[PDB]
């Protein structure tokens, strides 16, 4: 089962997959360890080893604070990571369909977490099913996330910031000098991602150097325009001072805070990580993406305007209750233990901590626009309401403004909404279709019936990986199934995604997108 690359050769393995069979590679070295001096610094190329290399085994993930906000609860540790945590993780895996193909469309993933968690070996992400039933090769790579990933001196090559996009950029590359001898064509790949993973693919969108190293991208819960995806470059400098503050490493020479900090403990980094922020939570990307002048020249929403992005074809979309798992880890009020009735004051509440620098008159313009608009006079108004301001804000509205600018200059773009709740979701009921819990109809989970999802979670399992190949290898997702419409500037059809009967609507969340591009940036 040896395949031999151009650093030397690779063992895998053949796995039951569904009645068959799927090549794996785990663990594959795609760029030299950054240990010691190449702490913080871009990634460098693999060297070459003159053996056979085991890649039988999900490798390192890389250093990262875990989730113990809920202990022993599988909703929230299920993200975490499962392998051994090491700065030596830049490893990539790959699947092949068997037989093994001779030019199959290669589709590449790339986790999430907030730019500061996530690992590739998670159970998932698991590619085995995706090659297996649509014949595509599946890759999947670790980047480096939190400090050890984008800490930003601006302009110091000894960390310059965005290391951890460069990292996915390095494996993009191997892709490239590589994937022919498994069985892949290199014209034919495509990235897709989920939210900070979505992220990261619309930034390789707007990355010039990055445009040769794929043809197509799916965005999944998240954009580069999204608030909370890009810094600033003085914003990434404040908060590496800041980093050096409470570690000890605050220096006036720069260049060398930098080896006071390659001398520090990676545990000793991550446990002052998290004051580098003014609060903690899954949206406070305190080390993520920056104008670095480097990966990324310009603020995605200026790139954007001026047409400066790859053209080619995208397939976006959104989950239908996108904030509710992000009230449950801070917001006032919600529990996973109760159904979350919040009262008004902890709905303003609510809004100082996800808008923290607006005005007292605009969360009143919000609450104005979510609550006393509508006469809503549930119990549970002000609770769906914080969903859909978090949810509007940080994710559909940005992902529809992305999606709105690749269709005005002519690129063909499909939109969906997903709506089904999966029957083993381990969160309670008022959090709904939750943020992150696509991926595994993505991924083909429900196809194994011992895995006990229902035989509709299978059927729309095995529709969602179809239309996802079928994007990948033609460019289009599309048959006497519901035909998923291009997105046009104009008319802005998108797809539901769910158990029943997909449907076409046009202009998701108009009324409320529209007030938060137009009107409350007045306010
Ligand atoms: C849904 O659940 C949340 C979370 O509550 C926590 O988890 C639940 C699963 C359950 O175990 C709860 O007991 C647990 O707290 C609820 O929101 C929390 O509500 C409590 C009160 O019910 C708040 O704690 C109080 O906050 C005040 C300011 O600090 C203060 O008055 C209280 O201290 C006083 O009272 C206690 C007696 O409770 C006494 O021991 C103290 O000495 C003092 O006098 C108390 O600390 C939490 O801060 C709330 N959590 C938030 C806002 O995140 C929520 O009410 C619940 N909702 C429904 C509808 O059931
Ligand atoms: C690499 O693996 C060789 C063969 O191991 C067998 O096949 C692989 C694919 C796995 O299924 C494994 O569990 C099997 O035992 C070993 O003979 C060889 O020693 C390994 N190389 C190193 C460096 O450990
Ligand atoms: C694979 O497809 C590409 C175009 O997509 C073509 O140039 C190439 O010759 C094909 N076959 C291979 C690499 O065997
Ligand atoms: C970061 O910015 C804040 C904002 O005013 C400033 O007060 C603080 O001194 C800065 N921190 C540094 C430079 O370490
Ligand atoms: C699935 O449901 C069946 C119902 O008979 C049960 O036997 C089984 O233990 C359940 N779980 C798994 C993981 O198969």
């Amino acid at each position: 089962i040896i395949v031999t690359t151009k650093n030397g050769k690779v063992r895998g393995m053949n796995l039951p997959v569904l009645g068959g069979t799927v090549t794996a590679f785990l663990g594959i070295p795609y760029a030299q360890p950054p240990l010691g001096r190449l702490r913080f610094k871009k990634p460098q190329s693999m060297t070459k080893w003159p053996d056979i290399w085991n890649a039988t085994k999900y490798a390192n993930s890389c250093y990262q604070n875990t989730d113990q906000s809920f202990p022993g609860f599988v909703g929230s540790e299920m993200w975490n990571p499962n392998t051994e945590l090491s700065e030596d993780c830049l490893y990539l895996n790959v699947w092949i369909p068997a037989p093994k193909p001779k030019n199959a469309t290669v589709m590449i993933w790339i986790y999430g977490g907030g730019f500061q968690t996530g690992t590739s070996s998670l159970h998932v992400y698991d590619g085995k099913f995706l090659s297996r039933v649509e014949r595509v090769i599946v890759v999947s790579m670790n980047y480096r996330v939190g400090a050890l990933g984008f800490l930003a001196l601006p302009g110091n090559p000894e960390a310059p910031g965005n290391m951890g996009l460069f990292d996915q950029q390095l494996a993009l590359q191997w892709v490239q000098k590589n994937i022919a001898a498994f069985g892949g064509n290199p014209k034919s790949v495509t990235l897709f991602g989920e939210s900070a993973g979505a992220v990261s693919v619309s930034l390789h969108l707007l990355s010039p150097r990055s445009h040769p190293l794929f043809a197509r991208a799916i965005l999944q819960s998240g954009s580069s325009n999204a608030p909370w995806a890009v810094t600033s470059l003085y914003e990434a400098r404040n908060r590496t001072l800041t980093l050096a503050k409470f570690i000890g490493c605050s220096r006036e020479n720069e260049t060398e805070i930098i080896k006071c900090l390659r001398n520090k403990d990676p545990q000793e980094i991550l446990q002052n990580e998290v004051f580098v922020v003014p609060n903690h939570m899954l949206l406070s990307v305190n080390f993520g993406p920056t104008v670095d002048g480097d990966f990324l020249t310009d603020l995605p929403d200026t790139l954007l305007q001026l047409g400066q992005f790859k053209k080619t074809q995208i397939l976006v979309g959104v989950n239908k209750d996108e904030g509710t798992a992000f009230l449950v880890y801070g917001a006032p009020g919600f529990s996973k233990d109760n159904n979350s009735i919040i009262t008004r004051k902890e709905f303003e509440e609510g809004l100082k901590i996800f808008f923290p620098g607006v005005s007292e008159f605009g969360k009143e313009s919000i609450l104005f626009h979510y609550m006393d608009w509508t006469d809503d006079q549930r119990a549970e108004n002000y609770r769906d309401a914080l969903d859909d301001v978090v949810g509007d804000y940080d994710i559909i509205c940005p992902a529809l403004e992305f999606t709105k600018k690749f269709s005005e200059m002519g690129n063909n773009a499909f939109f969906y909404y997903f709506e089904h709740r999966s029957s083993k979701l381990p969160w309670p009921e008022w959090m709904g279709v939750m943020h992150g819990y696509e991926i595994e109809f993505v991924f083909g989970l429900p196809l194994e019936r011992r895995a006990n999802y229902t035989k509709a979670e299978e059927i729309l399992s095995r529709s969602i990986m179809k239309r996802w190949a079928n994007f990948a290898k033609y460019g289009n997702p599309n048959n006497n199934s519901t035909r998923w419409p291009v997105f046009k500037s104009n008319e802005q059809k998108y797809l539901t995604l769910n158990a029943e009967s997909p449907r076409v609507y046009t202009k998701l969340r108009a009324q409320q997108c529209r007030f938060w591009t137009l009107f409350f940036p007045k306010v």
